[PDB]
This record gives C-alpha cells, sequence and structure tokens, in this order.
C-alpha cells in the first residue's frame, strides 16, 4: 500500500512507520516536530521506500501533500499528547486533535484516500467507566481536555464516514510505552523511569502511588494499525491494551528491579485531569482483528530498559 | 442575575436577552455580527441593564470580558449556524463551535461563572436514530459537520464540569422558527418561505418534499434557556421540541396558507448534510425542568407571517 503517517516523527509513529516499511509498503511520513525527534527516524535517511513531510497538520496545505502522494491509508498519530498540557492551554490541545484532525479529514475526502485509522485514547476517553476492564461499548466521559479532543476526532471522522464514504476505525490503546518513547517529558511513565533510574536521578510517583494504568508495548499497538489499515471496522473504535492493571508504585519497582538500585519513588501532589484507573476489554479487537498482546509487561520493561541503556 | 449571551445579535440571541431583561436581571450581549443584525438589539440602546460587547469567540480576550462583567450565568448560542457551510468548510465551522466553545469555557472557569447553558442541535446530533420521537438516551450519529461540533461542544463543557465544577447543560433544539429569523438567511425555511411568498418569489423544496422536522417557537425554546440556567440538570442535555414531525411540502402548504398565495414550489435536488427525519422526545424537559411547549405551528406560523408583514 501507499501509506502516510502523521506524527511520523514520535515514538509510535516512528514504529509504526518502520513495521510499514518492513512489510513493503511506501511510506510517507508527516510530523512538525512538536514533541517528535529527528533521531527516531535517521535511520532512514537511506531507506529508499520513505519520504518524509515537515508539516503542521494544523496550518499546512494537506490538500496538496495528499494530492502529491495519494496515501490509500492514513495512519493519523499526529497529537498533543500530554494530558496536563491539555489542561494548562486546552484550546491548542483542540486546535491539534480536533481541528487538525477535521483538515485531515476534509483534505482526505477530496484525495481519493480510502482510510484514515484515527488514535483515540482508550486510557481516557471512558472517563470513570462502569466497569473495570472497559468495552468499547461503555460511553465515553472525558475528564480531561485531551480525552474530550480525541472523543470529538472520533465523532468528526465518523461523520466524514457519512458524508463522503472516507473510511475509519479509531485505534484506541492503553498506556503504551517500550522503544524511542521521549524520557524528558512529563509523560510516559516508563521512559521517565527508566532514564531517571539509570542516570541516578529523582523519580516521582503522583498522590498515593496507587493510580493504575495498562500497560502495553509499543510492537503490539503497532500490529493493531496494521491490521485495522483494511476493509475492516469502519466507523468503529477498538481497544488495544492488555486488560491488566499495573498501579503507579507497582510500575516503578518493575522498573528498578530492571534496572538494579532503589526503589524509593518521591511522593508528588495529585495532577489535576489524571484519571485513578484505567484497565481495557479488548476482546473486540482480538474477535474482529485477530489481534492479541504478545509483549507481557516484565518483558516489555526489560526491552525498554536495556534500550535506555545504551 | 449577571447574565452574558453570546449570539446576542442573533434570531434566539436577541429573543433570550429580552427575556432575561424581563426578569429583571442585568444582561451582557455578546457578538460578532456573523449572521446577526443590529436591528435586533436596537431597541436596548437606552437600557442601563443591558451592555452589548462586539467580540468574535474564537479570539477575542474572553477571559478580559467575563473578569470585567461578572456574568452568573452564560447563555451560549454563537455559532455558525449553517449545515451547508459547515460542509462547505468544516474547519470554520469547527473553529467557531468548538474553538469558540472551549475557548468561553476556559474563560468562565476562571472568572467565577456559575453555569454555561450550551446550545446543542437536538434537530441533526442524532443523525438516522431508531427512535422517533428521539430521546437524550439515543446515542448521537451526527452526518454533518455542524451537528459534530454541536456534540464536541456538548462533551467540552461536560469535561470542564468534571475538571472545575463549571456546571453546564445543553439545550438542544429542533427546528426554532418566529420572530427576527433572518428572511434572506440560508437557513431557517419557515422564514425563507415567508419571505418568498410575501415577495411573490419562486419557493422550493428539496428531493420529494417529504423530510420531515418538528417547528418549535422562539419564545419556549427560550423559556427553556431560563429553566435549565438555575442549579439543575447538571451536565445534561434537553431536547427542546414539540415532538411532532412536519415534511417540508407539509410546512411550505402552512406558511402558503398563512401568506394566502399559491401552493406552488419546485423540487430541487436533495443537500448533502441534510437529515430525512427529525422529532425530538420531550418527556425529560417536562419531567425535569417543568417545560412544555405552548405554541402550535398553525397559531406560531400566524403570528411569524404577521412579524413580516409589519417589517
Ligand atoms: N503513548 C501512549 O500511551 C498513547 C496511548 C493512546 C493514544 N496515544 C496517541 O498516539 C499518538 C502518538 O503518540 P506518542 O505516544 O507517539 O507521542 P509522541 O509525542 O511521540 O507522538 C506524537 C507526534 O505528533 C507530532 N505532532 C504534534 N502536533 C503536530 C502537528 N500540529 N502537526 C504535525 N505533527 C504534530 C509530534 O511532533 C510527535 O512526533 C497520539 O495521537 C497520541 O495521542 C498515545
Ligand atoms: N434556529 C434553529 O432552528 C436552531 C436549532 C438548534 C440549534 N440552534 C442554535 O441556536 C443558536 C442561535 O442560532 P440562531 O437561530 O439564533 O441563528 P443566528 O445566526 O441568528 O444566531 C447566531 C449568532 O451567533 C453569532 N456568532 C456567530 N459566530 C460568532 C463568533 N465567532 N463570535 C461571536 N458571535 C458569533 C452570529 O453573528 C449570530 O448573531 C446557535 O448556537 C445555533 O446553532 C438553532
Ligand atoms: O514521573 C511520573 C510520570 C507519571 N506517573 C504516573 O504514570 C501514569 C501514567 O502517566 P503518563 O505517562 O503521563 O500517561 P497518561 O497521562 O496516563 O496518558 C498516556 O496514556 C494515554 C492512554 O491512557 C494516552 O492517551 C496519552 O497520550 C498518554 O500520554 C499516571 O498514573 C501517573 O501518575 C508517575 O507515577 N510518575
Ligand atoms: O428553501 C428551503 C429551505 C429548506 N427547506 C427544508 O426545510 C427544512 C429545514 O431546513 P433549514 O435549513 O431551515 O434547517 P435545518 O433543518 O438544516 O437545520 C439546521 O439549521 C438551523 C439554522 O436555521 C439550525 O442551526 C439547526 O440546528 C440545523 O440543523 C429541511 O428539511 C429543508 O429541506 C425547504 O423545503 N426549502
Amino acid at each position: 500500500m501507499r501509506a502516510l503517517v502523521t506524527g511520523a516523527a514520535g515514538f509510535i509513529g516512528s514504529t509504526l512507520v518502520d513495521r510499514l516499511l518492513a512489510d513493503g509498503h511506501s511510506v510517507v511520513g508527516l510530523d512538525n516536530f512538536a514533541t517528535g525527534r529527528a533521531t527516531n527516524l535517521e535511520h532512514l535517511a537511506d531507506n529508499s521506500a520513505h519520504v518524509f513531510v515537515e508539516a503542521d497538520i494544523v496550518t499546512a496545505d494537506l490538500h496538496a501533500i495528499l494530492e502529491q502522494h495519494r496515501p490509500e491509508v492514513v495512519f493519523h498519530l499526529a497529537a498533543q499528547i500530554d494530558v496536563r498540557r491539555s489542561v494548562a492551554d486546552p484550546q491548542f490541545d483542540a486546535a491539534v486533535n480536533v481541528i487538525g484532525t477535521v483538515r485531515l479529514a476534509e483534505a482526505a475526502r477530496q484525495t481519493g484516500v480510502r482510510k484514515i485509522v484515527h488514535t483515540s485514547s482508550g486510557g481516557s476517553i471512558y472517563g470513570t467507566p462502569p466497569e473495570y476492564p472497559t468495552p468499547e461499548t461503555a460511553p465515553t466521559d472525558p475528564a480531561s481536555p485531551y480525552a474530550a479532543g480525541k472523543v470529538a476526532g472520533e465523532i468528526y471522522l465518523n461523520t466524514f464516514r457519512h458524508l463522503y464514504g472516507l473510511d475509519c476505525s479509531h485505534i484506541a490503546p492503553a498506556n503504551v510505552y517500550g522503544p524511542r518513547q521521549d524520557p524528558h517529558g512529563e509523560a510516559g511513565v516508563v521512559a521517565i523511569f527508566a532514564q531517571a533510574l539509570l542516570s541516578g536521578k529523582p523519580t516521582r510517583v503522583f498522590g498515593d502511588g496507587t493510580n493504575t494504568r495498562d500497560y502495553v508495548f509499543v510492537d503490539d499497538v503497532v500490529d493493531a494499525f496494521v491490521r485495522v489499515s483494511a476493509d475492516v471496522g469502519g466507523g468503529l473504535r477498538f481497544n488495544i491494551g492488555t486488560g491488566k492493571e499495573t498501579s503507579d508504585r507497582q510500575l516503578h519497582s518493575a522498573v528498578a528491579a530492571a534496572v538494579g538500585g532503589p526503589d524509593d519513588p518521591e511522593f508528588h501532589p495529585p495532577r489535576l485531569g489524571d484519571l485513578k484507573r484505567s484497565c481495557l476489554d479488548i476482546g473486540l479487537a482480538e474477535r474482529v482483528l485477530g489481534w492479541r498482546p504478545q509483549i507481557e509487561l516484565a518483558d516489555g520493561v526489560r526491552r525498554t530498559v536495556e534500550y535506555f541503556r545504551h
């Protein structure tokens, strides 16, 4: 296929690019380096099947870009990804995550694109749900601007599906981790911990450390994107996770055991906008797509740490 | 109370300003006249309980405005209202209806506002539901960017409610008609029919003319806004309509009757983005707010046609 990946310079995006190239596709990567890194893509300098476009989804001529490259599938991973930043500046988050997605859809529907694979946020869109693990049938109830924008993005793509037959599916991952996740942010706890613990720098958990997330390895998530790119699951969201809860404190212990050295995080005040629990029911992805996660947390943590050691 | 009304120079907005003033409130109006009209507010020039601020919700310093005026309730009616325009320029529609709403919420949560009453679109957000009349429990399924953005605004306001305890309710009207609806507007079939049939100018219906809407009189809609502004229905949407369906063809006949002339529209092709049926279950509003619509279509059309004759 001819693929285009927005957010290609990012953690998941760069990993998806690699997988798509490995499967023999041609890939256009698109990014503005808001949070992405050139180092994530530098190994591709001499890869014959990849081309990079530096562009802001909010302001670039996406019509002209899509007209030139004519991708069959757009994997839409460009976004403002930090929940706390979305609280600090909800307008900016909405511009990137809602307006950006709208502009992309409007360009795609005019340029013969078959399908947009959206990245929603399985970990946050349900807010405090009726049950854990949470199925896609549960109502969305976002409690951060980030979560709200991801839902809105789903709704807009569904609308473009009705209007124009521009197909879409929503990949809704839980908490993604693994190599290339930026170690120097406030989001990406696994990378934050690994980097800090390897460097002997201080680490922290928030509140009482009991918050849970569902940690799913990047390679597994990438496989979900590939499967859903076909003519399957039009208009549908798929939760992509493990269906297992790990507390902040337990996560810290796992990373420290992998690094070696102390397991003694500081405790900081709770962060407004952060949910207490997150756990995804992944039955739908299993049946429809034949998707199952391969990498258990212990294995994933080892691989991640080992990646940061070098 | 101190109230602020966005979209105050518009059809429903200006009517709401009047009601709030009549009830003894102070009212700040806000508008950028994208679609609004100076004539809608001109009678208020000397009313000291009313202040008007010209402002674009997309770019204006809404924080500074709300800080100055300190409204207890914001009635948010400012929006891009035309479904066809939303299809033609989804980005612009999203900028006004989504970004605009987000900026207002962000400003309001910082400036002591108690509640934002949002205006959704009961008529469009449900798409093609299996239930008519459609209850609020029916999943949203927008088929136009306009409808999508309306849902998006609801969700964002629900989010600010979780985050900050900034209360919200979503008034979701069906098809609103009555005095002050722009006769030369691209939208607003009742006004469009009255303006044309009064001018003896051509009229038209889309498809085969069988598409239905739920026609609710502006005064009834305004009353719902008032009722929901209290500490009630937090994070809930309220369908505001009559729960009765009128086909495009039937409405033409009903306006034609009021005007008195011929009942003979042209039939033009369906418009991309338009739904085939719309009808709201108004039970929740009755149970929770005590709200019921007073004005039947015949009475409302007569009052409207009469307004147009007076000019
Ligand atoms: N990491 C997770 O746990 C997780 C789980 C659920 C959802 N997601 C979603 O997955 C996607 C990838 O996130 P990630 O973890 O790889 O983070 P990331 O920051 O590494 O990737 C996001 C990429 O989008 C780019 N981007 C941001 N704004 C842009 C704009 N205006 N124009 C162009 N590019 C822009 C960034 O520069 C970056 O390269 C995002 O949509 C995110 O919301 C992430
Ligand atoms: N009329 C209906 O049948 C109906 C039904 C359901 C929903 N609504 C909603 O009711 C509200 C009022 O609509 P109306 O029928 O009075 O139409 P209208 O066009 O008369 O009123 C909308 C007003 O918003 C103003 N506005 C638009 N963009 C703005 C911006 N960026 N900044 C500031 N002001 C801006 C316009 O100038 C106008 O005065 C809207 O939110 C609309 O979507 C209308
Ligand atoms: O130094 C740190 C950083 C984080 N955490 C905890 O780790 C968890 C995860 O936090 P973070 O890595 O910031 O991710 P989330 O805010 O949960 O969101 C991530 O996962 C979502 C899906 O659930 C995606 O949508 C988002 O883009 C992505 O940033 C939380 O419980 C935090 O309290 C710590 O204990 N210490
Ligand atoms: O000349 C015309 C114009 C319209 N119609 C019909 O009248 C009905 C109503 O159309 P409008 O354009 O008046 O309104 P919409 O149903 O498109 O309503 C939309 O536009 C409104 C603005 O007036 C609100 O914003 C509302 O929320 C939004 O869904 C439709 O079935 C349409 O086919 C005609 O028969 N003849």
